[PDB]
């Protein structure tokens, strides 16, 4: 039931310097929202803007580290956070306008070129202040952005004013029709600070013209930006059974709905569970038409306390099922924590709909956590020093260090184990801090990236390959062919076993190959040996019968001869571009690493657990071992990249992205078949190479690092 994994991808996790090495900042006179907009030179260029509205930081993602980031100070946060502000690019330009808190109208002119330049200064005329209007009375929340002359702003009065573009930087207020309702809510009953305020709270923008709109209590409008009036004004609120009760009113304005081709699609207050998708039906002598049709409920267990992040209406992607046509990918929150769905839409009908989720954890967040690392290296305190230090990176490692003295602990002596376990906590801590949730962003056609809060950290979540989907939904499931049951037997034996019990024995298998444990002896002895030192007393003989037992309805020789040679041992790869990249780009260079890793951690985790039975078991050491002697040469082969992963991530990348020459600066990826795709061809680069010391320079560089 989980078919994307989280591939956790921190721009400078590879590099020392904390710090981008280039950085400017420009002033006037993050922690907050953070999102990618795609540019004409197919960079991606992700922002920020300082907790406080304060600060607006830039930067490109395909090149964190080497490339330039800028730090634009402002005057004075803006009236209403990240919404009265807007980013678009103009024509070779960055155009950000900022209804900061004074009224002004802050519009920034950044030229393209300052940004994937080198430059360390920007002069001439790129920001200058404004007051088009009286901010005073009828202040506004919700800045938008129609053309690149005009964009309608929206008070807190159910207000909306206009601003035209006449020059190259001038705006001046164009009332629409409101006004009317707006005088006589006076002549009424009444009218407080806060009595019917449907003040907006989300938008968009059908054909140029229809601003479909909604407001705090769910009213839906469409005005007309050829009219100047509101064409028309649904209740979303009694389109089925309206819960009298209490109906949450949208109190904190946000990403509340969003629109793809004809249709539309909007989050309802209902415990949590109201996706009303109302296609638009708008030409026909009548101007206007929102064609109520389903109203999908989201399966949001748990109390339902999981308040949308963002989200985003598309074109299909490529899952599990064949019935496809829509995918709204949506994203939640809740405190840090977050989840990610994509709703699959099977037929143009709006009711025959499939959910499907993914893991809200990285493979290397879930090992540390449940402790199911077996290959780093322990023992020393300097050395798990040395590890945690890789593990987190530099950035992370140093904003926990700084906290670790901010709140006044230091390490006693070379050996402080408690300093240890609380620089553990804190960086599982800055972290999940780091990786909350902001906004979704489709690098390329249909990839998912979620941004996070603390900059050159990105989150993308990738579609697992089958072994993937066994891996994390073992537990997580029943049926599925022969071979999943084969490795859940499997598994559900060696779980039973101690780490350091696995460690013991992975380590002795590779012995076998390294020579440690002599040649001369029969791959049958040998075997034994790994039994009476790793195995004897040291598991419960009852899951012993469990295992023989339930291990015999398998027809071993084939589950395992599909494993091997179907599932981890790739094919031959008859070059599917991947379209060599010119310039090295740094963001697809750790997503592959990374998912290279999560893959070979599986393939290990499985290549182990079989092992483990051919010497639990008298088997034929003739007719398996056929395999045997590939298996052995697999396990230790994902053993030592796996090590390398750990030892220098970098370096294992460069050796990884220049092994595959033409593409001797990385891969441009746009689709998930061009992702896995890639992976696997160096799962193979790894799994058909020469693991033979061809003097002792070599044989040292292995004992040594292994």
């Amino acid at each position: 039931m989980a078919c994307l994994s989280r591939i956790d991808a921190n721009l400078l996790q590879y590099y020392e310097k904390p710090e981008p090495n280039n950085t400017v900042d420009l002033y006037v006179s993050g922690s907050e929202y953070s999102n990618c907009l795609l540019l004409s030179n197919s960079e991606y260029i992700c922002y920020h803007f300082s907790s406080r509205s304060t600060l607006l930081t830039f930067y490109p993602l395909s090149d964190a580290y080497h490339g330039k980031t800028i730090n634009i100070h402002l005057p004075n946060a803006s009236m209403n956070q990240r919404y009265t502000l807007t980013i678009q690019e103009v024509e070779q330009q960055l155009l950000v306008n900022v209804i900061l808190k004074d009224g002004s109208f802050l519009t920034l002119q950044l030229p393209l070129s300052f940004l994937f330049s080198s430059a360390n200064t920007l002069n001439g005329e790129w920001f200058h202040l404004q007051n088009p209007y009286d901010f005073t009375v009828r202040v506004p929340h919700f800045l938008f952005y129609v053309s690149p002359q005009f964009s309608v702003v929206f008070l807190e009065d159910g207000g909306l004013l206009g601003l035209k573009k006449v020059d190259g930087v001038h705006y001046e207020p164009l009332l629409f029709n409101d006004n009317s309702y707006l005088k006589s809510l006076t002549r009424f009953f009444s009218r407080s600070s806060k009595s019917d305020y449907d003040s907006v709270i989300s938008c968009k923008l059908f054909h140029e013209r229809y601003l479909i709109v909604l407001t705090q209590n769910c009213h839906l409008k469409i005005w007309d930006l050829t009219s100047f009036t509101l064409i028309q004004d649904y209740d979303m609120v009694s389109q089925s059974d309206s819960d009298p009760s209490h109906f949450r009113k949208v109190e904190a304005v946000g990403e509340y709905l969003s629109l793809y081709n004809n249709t539309l699609v909007t989050l309802l207050p209902l415990e949590n569970g109201l996706f009303q998708m109302g296609t638009l039906l708008v030409d026909s002598s009548g101007i206007l038409t929102y064609t109520f049709q389903n109203n999908i409920p989201t399966n949001l267990s748990a109390s339902a306390i999981w308040s949308i992040v963002d989200l985003v209406l598309t074109r299909p992607l490529e899952l599990n099922v064949e019935a496809s046509y829509l995918n709204l990918i949506v994203l939640w929150k809740s405190g840090t924590a977050s989840k990610l769905q994509i709703l699959n839409v099977n037929d143009e009908s709006f009711k025959n709909y499939e959910w499907i989720e993914s893991v809200n954890k990285s493979l290397v967040d879930l090992q540390s956590e449940h402790d199911l690392d077996i290959v780093t290296k322990t023992g020393d305190v300097e050395r798990g020093f040395c590890n945690l230090k890789s593990r987190y990176g530099t950035q992370i490692f140093e904003r926990a260090q700084q906290i670790l003295s901010e709140n006044k602990i230091i390490m006693a002596h070379n050996e402080d184990e408690e300093y240890l376990a609380n620089l553990e906590t804190i960086l599982r801590d800055v972290k999940t801090a780091f990786n909350e949730a902001s906004s979704i962003t489709l690098y390329g056609d249909e990839i998912i990236l979620v941004n996070c809060f603390q900059p050159y950290n990105h989150s993308l979540y990738k579609l697992n390959t089958t072994v993937e989907n066994w891996f994390y939904n073992m537990h997580s499931e029943t049926d599925g062919s022969e071979l999943f049951k084969y490795l859940r037997t499997l598994n559900g034996f060696a779980s039973t076993l101690s780490n350091d019990v696995l460690r013991s024995i992975s380590k002795k298998f590779l012995d076998i190959i390294t020579g440690e444990l002599p040649d001369s002896m029969t791959t049958v002895e040998k075997f034994t040996d790994i039994f009476k030192n790793c195995l004897e007393n040291q598991f419960e003989i009852t899951n012993l019968k469990i295992l023989f037992d339930e291990l015999n309805s398998f027809d071993i020789p084939v589950v395992l001869n599909d494993l091997i040679n179907n599932q981890m041992k790739p094919g031959i790869f008859w070059k599917k571009d991947f379209i060599s990249a010119i310039k090295f780009d740094g963001f697809t260079s750790i997503i592959s690493l990374e998912s290279l890793h999560q893959l070979l951690s599986i393939h290990y985790r499985i290549t182990l657990q079989v092992l483990l039975t051919f010497v639990l078991f008298d088997l034929d050491t003739e007719i398996f071992g056929q395999h045997i002697s590939t298996l052995l040469d697999l396990h230790y082969k994902q053993f030592l990249l796996l090590n390398l992963y750990r030892q220098d991530k970098c370096l294992l990348a460069e050796v990884l992205l220049k092994d595959s020459s033409e593409f001797s600066f990385g891969v441009k990826f746009f689709n998930y078949g061009q992702l896995i795709a890639y992976i696997d061809s160096l799962n193979s680069n790894v799994y058909n190479a020469s693991i033979t010391e061809n003097s002792f320079f070599m044989t040292f560089f292995r004992s040594y690092i292994i």
